[PDB]
């Protein structure tokens, strides 16, 4: 007999192989940085140093032979390949003539994007999330971001997932044209740059590799040699424990958006499709695809953007087209994967597109019911409001009448109730909208009573410009606040305002408030009262349910009050 190997650990990548290859120290383009392996490549050392070596070795996964070679010293590398993730003890056996010696067992490791290697994630929720057993039949969704991690210091253990049927990951970058992403500043447009070179345009790739599948996360158990880090693993954890939770990527956003008005040339979406296909069986956690076209016809970050004639119909295509992709990935895998849209419910928005035609290939549509009203103007007004509020003048809600300066207005009002019904008028099932709750609160500063027509209505004021505010309190953009944020330095305890804030509602829209009236900021979001509004103004109409937009920004509070309203 010969000498039983002994397995060198560390010589053969501490046993962590991968169907995905993933370049873990440098940032480069997605080609270049991300491959998947049909079999995953193994390598493993052996040692055989006292004794005999034999001339022959097998290589066993759970009893099951895998693999066989020569051996021709007393150090053998042994090079195969294999198909399967998940965990496996592995055996190596050297043999002769006259028998074998079989190694001790050990634990390999084989990495597939699914997390069929991975145990089910350990949760660091914040106590304040209560739990509920709401009906599974209603959609109760979020807005996960990738750049979370960073100064927001929000994780995917972070997330109530068992508040949750729906995860969104935003956002999914698409290359080619993105000068909306360049005047945000920052890293946005360098990151996207680098990303797409050596990809071709009108193809999806992710935009920070350092926070999908680099970064070690010690509370997910991340070693130095993990084939997968980052927050893409702590998802395929995720599903480990939650198998039933949906996670699906969003493609596009508000700055991300440039590359799809170029999506009425067919070529382009034939080119998108493709990658968003091959996105998903790269990616195995994801369980379909989110597009957040922001907006078809126009009047988005691109100014210079938007074709109100085509875009419609590019959008319906383009939905259509990506159906039968995701119908061949289902036939693949055996797998349901769905098709939603996150979508602009202003009527200028909304009449650009045929969405009774869309929605019959699609899931469901994510109505973004906020930013009716926000720091890019002086303009107050409820940015996440259900109906028309007591600032509005006649006519107003309706459109029927005129401003203050004497022209017609040219549709009904920026409310949630406008969206929805406009979405009903045109013939889109209320079981696939759903309706659209703020984790945040759009703010200006300068509304001082000098300058409102109603004394004790602010949204009847007129703002200098965009709410300014540090990070400490939640204010990482001009103009915008986290909702723990409001509720720390605006609301207090008692919800009665605090630092100088006054706390109002406005009942006749459902809207909340908090006021300043020496500084003149003042802060529109939205609150318990008014999340229970909207969870029974879906119930009201068998809306689909609810989500919500971003988990980070909350402390517990919001979707308390979307399962709350639902009941």
């Amino acid at each position: 007999a010969p000498t039983a190997p002994s397995i060198d650990m560390y010589g053969s990548n501490n046993l962590q192989f991968s169907k995905i290859e993933l370049a873990m120290e440098t940032t480069s383009g997605y080609n270049d940085m991300v491959k998947y392996h049909e079999l995953a490549k193994i390598k493993v050392k052996f040692n055989q140093w006292s004794g005999t070596s034999g001339d022959t070795y097998n290589v066993y996964f759970d009893g099951v032979k895998v693999a066989t070679g020569a051996i021709t010293g007393s150090q053998t590398t042994a090079s195969f390949e294999y198909g399967q993730g998940g965990l496996y003890q592995m055996e190596i056996e050297a043999c002769d003539a006259t028998g074998c010696s079989k190694s001790a067992p050990v634990e390999i490791t084989i990495a597939d994007t699914d997390g069929s290697h991975l145990k089910p994630l350990t949760m660091n929720v914040d106590p304040n999330n209560k739990s509920y057993n709401t009906d599974p039949s209603i959609v109760m969704g979020t807005y996960f971001v990738e750049w979370g991690i960073y100064g927001r210091d929000y994780t995917v253990d972070n997330m109530p997932v068992d508040n949750l049927t729906h995860i969104l990951y935003g956002f999914i970058p698409i290359c080619g044209p993105n000068e909306s992403v360049k005047s945000v500043g920052g890293n946005s447009f360098n990151a996207l740059q680098t990303a797409c070179r050596g990809v071709n345009d009108y193809e999806v790739v992710i935009h920070d590799p350092w926070a999908a599948y680099q970064k070690s996360f010690p509370q997910a158990g991340h070693e130095y040699s993990t084939p997968i880090k980052g927050n893409y693993a702590m998802l395929m954890a995720l599903k480990q424990r939650n198998p039933d939770l949906k996670i699906i990527p969003s493609i596009g956003g508000g700055t991300l958006s440039d590359p799809f008005y170029d999506f009425v040339d067919k070529k382009n979406r034939d080119t998108f499709v493709a990658s968003v296909k091959k996105f998903l069986k790269t990616w195995k956690f994801y369980d379909g695809v989110d597009i957040d076209w922001e907006f078809p016809g126009g009047g988005g970050a691109a100014a210079d953007k938007g074709d109100p004639v085509n875009d419609g119909p590019a959008y319906i295509a383009l939905m259509r087209e990506l159906r039968v992709m995701l119908d061949e990935l289902e036939a693949e895998t055996g797998r349901t994967y769905e098709l939603t849209s996150a979508i602009g419910v202003g009527y200028d928005k909304i009449e650009d597109v045929d969405y009774a035609d869309a929605v019959q290939y699609m899931d469901y549509i994510f109505a973004m019911t906020y930013d009716f009203y926000g720091g890019w103007n002086n303009v107050p007004g409820h940015q996440t409001a259900l109906y028309c509020g007591s600032f509005m003048r006649p006519g107003q809600c309706d459109g029927g009448g005129v401003d203050e300066n004497g022209e017609p207005y040219k549709g009904p009002a920026y409310t949630a109730d406008n969206g929805i019904q406009l979405l009903l008028a045109q013939g889109v099932p209320a079981n696939k909208l759903v309706l659209g709750t703020a984790m945040y609160g759009r703010g200006w500063e300068g509304v001082t009573p000098d300058t409102l027509t109603d004394p004790n209505d602010p949204m009847t004021g007129t703002a200098t410009g965009k709410l300014k505010g540090s990070t400490a309190q939640g204010v990482w953009e001009d103009g915008v606040i986290d909702y723990k944020g409001i509720k720390s330095f605006m609301l207090g305890a008692n919800n009665t305002g605090i630092n100088g804030f006054e706390y109002g509602y406005d009942a006749q829209a459902e809207a909340p408030w908090v006021w300043n009236r020496s500084t003149g900021e003042l802060i529109t979001f939205d609150d318990h009262r008014s999340v229970l509004a909207k969870g029974n103004y879906a119930k009201s109409l068998g809306l689909a349910g609810l989500f919500s937009w971003e988990i980070d920004a909350d402390n517990g509070d919001i979707l308390n009050a979307m399962h709350e309203g639902m009941a």
